[PDB]
């Protein structure tokens, strides 16, 4: 029987949110419990600097370049899947869940989808075998005549609407979803179990903003109501984990923990994360934007306590999980995930790429210690004096530039080692930019001859696609009247 | 019956982000990281100063800097320090740590950096301690001996050579044997004191002050560059301390405790300067990245292990702590603001306790539970800044780090550090969560500053003619100089 994968999605937590990382207030003694007992990852990297694109390369293994997920309406344009978004998931990628099923699996999303929420992108229609979240974020309340609220699945139909039958109250921050996801992940193990192998991915959101917790939870952080979702989430998977040990399938059980992107630092301080020493946050290709928490836990398998500096991605465990599962990855396209097994398992090191990609530009990329950013851009200086800072509190000069500046042919280098927080670039005279960028050059190159973009998702927006009647809608009697309109190209 | 023996471990300039379990990206502390396995780790630790020398004092006093006299009155709010032309020192009615410890049967060896003075008058074997390896200075150099002299090393009453002199350290390649010899002198000194004396060990390493050095086999072995290579071998040392002590069996009978003298030094950064995690600029000013520290607590069988205590604590603590530790009792002539943390240490306790951050001779900044408030604000001037001195690279929070010393006595700049540690949200001046801590921090303010009469500043005159030309010891050695002729006047800070 091959061993059980548990897939822990956070949504919008930060390299810094982490006890084990270095948060101040030390408020999540589960996942540092679940570090000493495992494998910790300080150099691991999401795909994006935001959801959509994340979730996507992390199920297909592949850059949202080559799945789809991202625009071409401008150069570098962050985009994801909002409720009036046209594209989604295309049917050609193959999916972790599509592919598990090869090997016995049976597979639950439990949360949130961001891959579609059309009714051909649903994840039931891309191998998982239940479902209960949303397609989208938990925003709202809204008045049914702009916008619909967004529903919340159970399977093939919608039970119901955020703000409806799944209250959020934004006042006080109450919801009690975080311990619904608990107990939908506790009744599936509870029913694989001796079974069937199986696959879970628990992709919470109760740290996206507008962020929530159930009241036992509220006011008991010292971070304010982010903090307070942020424990009520550890709470949770360390229960998940007791579970796991109280029905002795522990050991047959491979758990990984991270997060899609970087902390939401327009949210901060009250409803947005930490980025530890990073620079920047989500929606820059900074390393507080794309770097992560990383966690293994595989009791018996896994030598617990460890750390390990392998340079890791998001994508890596769809091929990593393929591998657990005694499969190969597709052999017709280009595979981003590498297999971690040998640095999971026997601690072996591998000198991989990190492609750091904000909407159709590669911006930045990682070999060893060395960061070569070919383009640099937090926001524009427009949405600047509206109040929106993605670096507060932060200003490099030169480096954290309002402009979309043009790096390509002299990139600015950092030594991740000595320089995380992206502070002194390293003089274009010297050595140790010559060697970097020689190197560096050579993988992007390489990388960039033998890749073909897809044909973009994400470009097209139209009213008429939102949410107004789910399946399911009618036998509830909350089917709503669409709008008139047409497709047109998406202001991002 | 015989009290539990006292190490000491005081880093310089070591930042809030510089140990592996911190949160450290490159995770190359693993001696500290177990010593916290194994201990108690505070989050929410402080030194008393922006700097070395008044923080140093004041935790060997127990006593703020304003008390102790370690600082200058020339202008307000200035950081200053014990350099080599300095004429006052630790004054003679300072009771410190060793030579009250003297009375419950303790031998005392300070290795390393002393910097509470360097005139005879001063010398630590003339206030507690038995024994001494170490300098009175820093080791910046190397001297020309004709306007400035090389700084001296001493084995207790005499100096036994000069920095880059006796002891070669190497600024091209970061190369000096300096943490090998600190190393050999701990463990030398633990072993001849072991079932004998209860011993203190002052063991206050500086390796990772610019210019930074390592022993050869550490150099170009860190990723942090040459900073991380003396951290890397400060920890390494470190190991070896804590495996000599459980050798010895007397690991049961010793509590150590590890710290830092100020926040990382900046201005050095990125090759010879520390990482002060997430927290706002560093060592010179008084937001948290300048004062806040790493701090582990080991003592096996007593301190449980592997534990976290969110205590408010203070380098002046380990004061009243390591006399509490010897049964004994702090002064009851005079003002002691370090408290006795064995409630914390062995029971798990809390203290509601305030943090009072001092620059120069200005209350700047105090903390009580979550909320800081800032009285005064500022970086540096800006001369300095356009001079190329940064103490906040690549850190810019709009009207909190300020060129100019900015007054917020009437309305003080609040932060909620659990919310927010980089201190990059002030609260609202109208909400009720400013209210309530405004009253509650300033109540605390008032009372200390009426109950406080500043001791008389030590740091206000220097005199070139005071450098260790002629330290006692050279004329065996012939390495006296001609000093200068000079008068005493201000120095310029
Ligand atoms: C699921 C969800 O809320 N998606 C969010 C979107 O709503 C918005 O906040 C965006 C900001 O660019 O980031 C996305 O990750
Ligand atoms: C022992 C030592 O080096 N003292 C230093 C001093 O030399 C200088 O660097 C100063 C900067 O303000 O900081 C002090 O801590
Ligand atoms: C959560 O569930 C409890 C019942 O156990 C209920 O009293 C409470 O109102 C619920 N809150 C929301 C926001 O639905
Ligand atoms: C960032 O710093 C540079 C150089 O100090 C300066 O020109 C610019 O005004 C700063 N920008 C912001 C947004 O703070
Ligand atoms: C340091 O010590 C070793 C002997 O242990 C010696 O060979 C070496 O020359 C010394 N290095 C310096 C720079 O003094
Ligand atoms: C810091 O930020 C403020 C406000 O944005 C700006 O006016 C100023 O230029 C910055 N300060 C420096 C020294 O660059
Ligand atoms: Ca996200
Ligand atoms: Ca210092």
């Amino acid at each position: 029987q091959p061993p059980n994968i548990l897939l822990l999605l956070m949504d919008d937590m930060g390299w810094g949110d982490l006890g084990v990382y270095g948060e101040p207030s030390r408020e999540t003694p589960n996942l540092d419990r679940m570090a000493a007992e495992g494998l910790l990852f300080p150099n691991f990297y999401s795909a994006n600097p935001l959801a959509s694109p994340s979730r996507a390369a992390l199920l297909t293994g592949r850059l949202p370049i080559r799945n789809g997920f991202y625009t071409t309406n401008a150069h570098a344009r962050n985009a994801y899947t909002p409720q009036e978004i046209v594209g989604g998931i295309p049917d050609s990628e193959q999916l972790l869940p599509e592919l598990l099923k090869k090997a016995g699996y049976v597979s639950k999303i439990v949360g949130k989808w961001h891959l579609g929420h059309r009714p051909q992108f649903h994840p039931l229609k891309h191998g998982f075998d239940e479902w209960f979240g949303s397609p989208n974020c938990h925003f709202g309340p809204y008045d049914n005549k702009a916008r619909p609220n967004i529903p919340v699945y159970r399977d093939w139909e919608m039970v119901g609407r955020y703000y409806e039958e799944f209250p959020i109250n934004l006042k006080t921050g109450e919801a009690n979803l975080t311990q619904i996801y608990l107990q939908e992940a506790l009744d599936f193990i509870k029913r694989q179990a001796r079974h069937h192998p199986f696959f879970l991915y628990w992709a919470v959101d109760a740290t996206h903003a507008p962020v929530y917790a159930s009241k036992p939870f509220l006011g008991t952080s010292q971070r304010g109501r982010y903090g307070d979702a942020v424990r009520e989430i550890d709470d949770s998977i360390g229960k998940i984990l007791e579970l796991l040990q109280d029905l002795h399938v522990a050991d047959n059980t491979f758990v990984f923990f991270t997060s899609d992107n970087g902390a939401a630092l327009i949210s901060a301080p009250e409803q947005g994360g930490s980025n530890g020493p990073f620079l920047c946050g989500k929606q820059t290709t900074f390393e507080g934007g794309m770097r992560e928490p990383a966690l293994a836990w595989w009791p018996g398998h896994v030598t617990a306590g460890q750390v390990s500096h392998q340079l890791g991605s998001i994508m890596d465990l769809f091929t990593t999980s393929l591998a657990l599962a005694g499969l190969t990855p597709p052999s017709d396209r280009a595979i981003d995930g590498l297999n971690l097994l040998p640095t999971l398992l026997q601690g072996r090191l591998m000198d991989r790429p990190i492609f750091y990609y904000r909407g159709d530009t590669l911006m930045a990329a990682t070999l060893g210690q060395h960061k070569a950013h070919f383009w640099t851009w937090t926001n524009s200086w427009e949405n600047f004096r509206q109040g929106i800072d993605f670096c507060p509190g932060q200003n490099v000069s030169g480096v954290t530039t309002h402009n979309l500046e043009d790096h390509t042919k002299l990139p600015l280098i950092f030594h991740l080692g000595r320089d995380p927080g992206e502070r002194f670039p390293l003089s274009f005279a010297s050595a140790e930019y010559q060697e970097a960028l020689s190197r560096i050059t050579s993988v992007v190159q390489q990388h960039q001859e033998a890749l073909v973009p897809a044909q973009p998702q994400l470009n097209v927006c139209n009213w008429a696609v939102m949410n107004w009647a789910p399946p399911g809608c009618e036998k509830l009697g909350k089917c709503l009247t669409p709008p008139e309109s047409i497709p047109k190209k998406c202001l991002w």
